[PDB]
């Protein structure tokens, strides 16, 4: 028999000419999307074949083979129903219902401490979709360019612990939430920043990446290993941010002085080096769709799912979504952890990078941040991503009540 | 195409007529004890027939023993179980437990003299699986009291019967962080997994009855929990408990002067339930099939039974996730990525949401008052399976996988 | 001596009239009642009896009459007094009275209805000096609960017996800071000062070990009784049952004292909460109280009397606790702005001492936000604007302030 | 009477030598260099240039040279100085001075190879009373830099100029409590008080506003040149270059100070750092400091040359806050149990107050667990054991305490 054939009388349908448009339209609905980086083959096949076929643009059974031969293994799991939320098409008409209930939610207020992040309309608000298979969906305003700011600290932690490991990165920054207030203390009861996604914490885990190298080094060393996570989708920088951070931080060069004083840094740290790598790392760019790649990264083991590379350690994707999870989203961390169970992280920009571990990952934006810095928005539809599905950290699989559960299906 | 007849051939193994014996070691070897409440109608019918002769079974006679029971004795032989290999998981568990076994240090609890009383040397850890099959080693059958094993049980009761939204008007969501406080900046204990929290949760349970019948509503329902295995009272441990339990009476005090329990409490009489509550008895084998009950989503594995609402146990894994083992919780959350609750006797309840419960007891206790070998097997369980609350499922580096075959 | 002091009174003219003396020693500030001019009041009601007629003194019977208390009478009458000019200075407690009085903020505790019934228009100022002159203003013989005034008379007590070294163990010295008056015990397991519930608590349970609450109640009043010079001092059974039968709080405190192992060895920890209601439900009048007060600015001896009450060791020790603590969360700003040894009561109570001076005691029941009287803080404030009183004023170069030591 | 004093002193009308006049002057404890004799010295030293063998002065001659200065010299000389017999005192003095010696304990401050500089043997002690007496035992003359013994002078300085409303709107006015200032802010977002870090700097922040940094230290230098009576006051630029390397934590302050807007608007905040760092880095001697301390003991007038140095205001808020927050960490159990207004600096320094009675500077490098000089420390507890000069003291009834104001 042949893998080939057997996709081939699937997607047929009924005759031995399969119409382009048609094998298109089928592949689009398993989510994958015609720009897979996985797909690439069988796309430039098809594009050669519709230079030299007759106008018309029907593959023969032999002609498919010719182009699905190279792909095949991917094409079948996704034609077959086997990607990780097998009714796709269904799925992202619930996640266009919870956008649009989010979209109603107009209260918050837009982080102002930069004339940059004040540029912003209130009214953006976009969510991206990347399944650890590929399967890919966007709603609203996806494309914009935004800054990660705090959604940056889990990703450059994860290159921290892939690049040293756990028990290093710990000797500098602690593992728990701090509890005892929002941001007030810089340290625990040990001397160090209480977790990595504190400000403390962060500006010392800047200091463990790429030592001994200069900042447009380390800076390069950083991006080349977000590219990774996100395909090689938009992931920039913005000076104008990076100006604003460097202008009016005078908090993080506080934590600066005293992180100094109290020997927090590595072994001859230049701190004022590094706290301008921390103010760049926070100005990096992305979409919501660039993000939700790197999302789906973490959700996925650490491998990026439109590309198959390998981009960081295990030990690195499980610390980091440990640590999500209890201390992602300031002071409603405990709230959030309680109500939606989803590692997640944060942003003064309005971002949430939400990881659902062995389904997906998502970045949802709105500038508008609530009381405590998070985006309005994104927070309203984590609540309600949750009340839908058993996504929660300690939903149940087999007995979940009224909750859809979109792995399920086909 | 015969369901029955299907399940005969494939234990048969050519030669006609299963025999018994060989029917019953297939049967264990799934996971699964003879005992099953599930298998009850099955082994009923098996023991008849062993009544009527002083051998084999026809493809006929099998039939007429297991049609009761098809639907579940398939999904056990056809190796549908959540622990297909449940044979090999075994044995990695009892690798575990002897390694465990080497960890002598650590302190008995001797604040009571009933929990003074128990050996150091006592370990038993037992497994039970959401799909009911159950292992175990050491100790496993010697009642202990669950102490603060009980808060997370007594917990999912109340929100069970009350809803999350209620109970979170008397108790907080969220770890305390230092050691030493009563009440959170609400003025509520600042979670249910604490002794201020769970004397709160304690006094919302039944309100209304007296303690003899509050005692009665709470034990009829960690009798579904642990599909009717072993649950006691130990009233040595009660008496000590009030005796002795200074601090748990200024927390009650304390509770009562900030108007933290609901309108109309008797909070003399709540701090007695409290220590009623903390001197129930479990062992290994019968605690583990709570901590599945929890594993399963409400549902009791070994009797089918609708226990919790899914309400109630997400919200208790929730906070034995992040409460659950004193100061070491943060640690613990972050190393094993497991829902777990401790108590002074020794006893770790622990879950693995989807896959298993499990309970682990050694009288030894840890500097911050955890079960030395409990936490220690704990560590070496995640160490060797992808079990983490955030592992991979897909990409796991030299873990082991055991829902894979 | 006597001939001198008679020549002083005298005036020159005819014999001295009884009245013009009396007139003139009331004016002194002392009360013809004083305890220690008893021999001479009584050889003036004698003589008045015994030769009834016009009723003038002889220099040979007036002689007859102060010989027996003439060192007290010339000290008097020669200005040699602490405040000299006694009489003005009364004039200016009136005026500071009378502006406290104007201050109408404030809310009864009603935590008892026993506290409760008092009416907020009370409002009652006494002052007694180190020298036994006396004044009052408002309602000065009202009996009311000392509260929490009792906590430093108790703690006065406990390192007269026992000595400072001992009492430290149990108890802290410093003010507790933290967020306000939320937790029982300090760093090392101690109440942080006597002055806070669990410190005066602990306090409680060193004071005559080995005896039941009936004797040792009898032996902290035998003693509040030297403070005050024998004035008033009672007990409020209805306030002790209120303070039983609602006093969560302190429960909570003797429990997790218990816990902490913080009471001496064999305490029965209920029995000392029982004691420590009882003494928090001790009365005294304004009047009594500032005697009280005046024996901890006498160092320790009782000025109407002259009995030596409170070794220096438990006076200083008092002070120094009630400059620091002693006014809940006021205690900073207080110490700050007013500079005294003060403690207040929930009562409305506020004892207060200018050490060398004088001690008071004012009483209005309307308590402000943080637990203390209104126009006793109000009349603190005042006292210290007008007069050179504060701890860290300096007495040779003050403000437009008023000295009233000087002539 | 220049004629009364003559006889006074002449012992035996026989015409005063020179020599016997002026050991006479000392035993008072005046030094012959006091700024208020000047006029009587300058006499003195004509009148000493016109023979060559002795002077003993004529009854006219005596009256001559000490008519300018008659008042001081006879209050000196007829016993009526707050000390008046202060030759015993300083023996006194110098036991306590031996004592304090004996304990070699602590260790030298080596954050600053400046302050590492100096040998663990140095120990002075300089007494200057509120009359202008002096006495000095060990290493008085050595310079030192103030460090955090400045931090009251420029708090005094700040309310002084600008009231104690302004500058309470910056800085708070209680012991931080929490630990040893752990945290920079209290619940209100201002630092807890002038005599922390935080504090201290903010304080900085408000002396003298709108001139460059040479001016205003100029401006504080003048101002502690009044204090010291003209005395010895330095700068050592080498502790001010490592106080500005090595001071992480005060720029962590800073920047959070910045951050919560703690600085008046338009401050530059790391001028005002810098500002800070010279104002820790000025030097005096024991002798000096302690004539400052006198100032804040006399209600803000320099003992030693009757010039106004600070509002009494300004010396009692100061005080105050010696008391409560001088001693970093130890400051409740130094009020406790010495009850002086005091405050420690890393070079070993402590300027202490008693107030009406005398200033002090004490300076040994080896310091405590806390920060504070170890032999300092252990003489204040002396003093204060030996002499009713303990706040809460009584000044009537007193231990086998000595009182030194008796005679
Ligand atoms: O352990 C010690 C000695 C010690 C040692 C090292 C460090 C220390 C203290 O610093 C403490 C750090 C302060 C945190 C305040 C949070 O900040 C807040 C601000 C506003 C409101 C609140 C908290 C909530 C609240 O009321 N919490 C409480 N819940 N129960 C209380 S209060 C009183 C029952 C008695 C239980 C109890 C507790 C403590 C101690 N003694 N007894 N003392
Ligand atoms: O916000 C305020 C006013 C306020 C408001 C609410 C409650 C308050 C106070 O009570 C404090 C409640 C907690 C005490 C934890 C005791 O338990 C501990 C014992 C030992 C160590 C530690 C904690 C950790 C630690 O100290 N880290 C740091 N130590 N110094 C730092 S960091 C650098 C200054 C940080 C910037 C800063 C400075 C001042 C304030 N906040 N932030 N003050």
């Amino acid at each position: 028999p042949s893998l080939e054939d057997l996709l081939f009388y699937t997607i047929a349908e009924g005759q031995e000419k399969i119409p382009v448009h048609k094998f298109i339209t089928a592949l689009k609905s398993t989510g994958l999307r015609t720009s897979d980086p996985r797909l690439k083959e069988c796309m430039d096949m098809l594009r050669l074949t519709l230079q030299t076929t007759s106008d018309g643009v029907m593959l023969d059974k032999d002609l498919f083979k010719k182009c699905v031969q190279s792909n095949i293994v991917l094409l079948t799991q996704a034609f077959r129903r086997k990607f990780v939320i097998p009714d796709f098409m269904s799925f992202t008409s619930h996640i266009d219902e919870l956008y649009e209930s989010a979209k109603k939610q107009s209260g918050g207020k837009v982080a102002d401490y930069i004339p940059q992040l004040a540029k912003f309309s209130p009214d953006l608000w976009g969510v991206s979709v990347c399944t650890v298979d590929g399967q890919r969906h966007s709603t609203g305003d996806t494309k914009v360019p935004f800054c990660l700011q705090s959604c940056v600290k889990p990703l450059k932690y994860a290159i921290a612990v892939n690049d040293l490991g756990t028990e290093y990165v710990h000797r500098y920054v602690g593992k728990e939430p701090s509890g005892l207030r929002f941001n007030k203390l810089f340290l625990n009861e040990d001397d160090k920043p209480h977790n990595p996604m504190v400000n403390a914490g962060a500006i010392v885990v800047t200091s463990l990446i790429k030592q001994g190298v200069n900042n447009a080094e380390k800076f390069d060393y950083v991006m080349q290993f977000l590219n990774k996570m996100a395909g090689n989708e938009y992931v920039g920088f913005s000076n104008a941010t990076f100006q604003s951070e460097r202008e009016s931080g005078d908090r993080n060069f506080a934590i600066g002085y005293y992180l100094k004083e109290k020997k927090c840094f590595p072994e001859g740290t230049d701190m004022v080096g590094i706290l301008d790598f921390y103010f760049q790392l926070c100005s990096i760019e992305v979409t919501c769709e660039s993000a939700s790649v790197m999302a789906a990264t973490l959700a996925n083991g650490g491998f990026c799912p439109i590309t198959g590379e390998r981009v960081l350690s295990p030990e690195a994707v499980r610390n980091t979504l440990s640590l999500m999870h209890s201390c992602g989203m300031y002071d409603f961390s405990g709230q959030f952890a309680f109500h939606v169970g989803l590692p997640a992280k944060s942003g003064v920009a309005g971002g949430i990078l939400l990881v659902v571990p062995n389904v997906m990952g998502m970045m949802c934006w709105s500038p508008p941040l609530d009381k405590m810095g998070n985006s309005v928005k994104g927070i309203h539809f984590c609540h309600d991503l949750v009340s839908l599905c058993n996504f929660h950290n300690y939903d149940n699989l087999r007995h979940f009540a009224k909750k859809l559960d979109p792995r399920r299906e086909g």
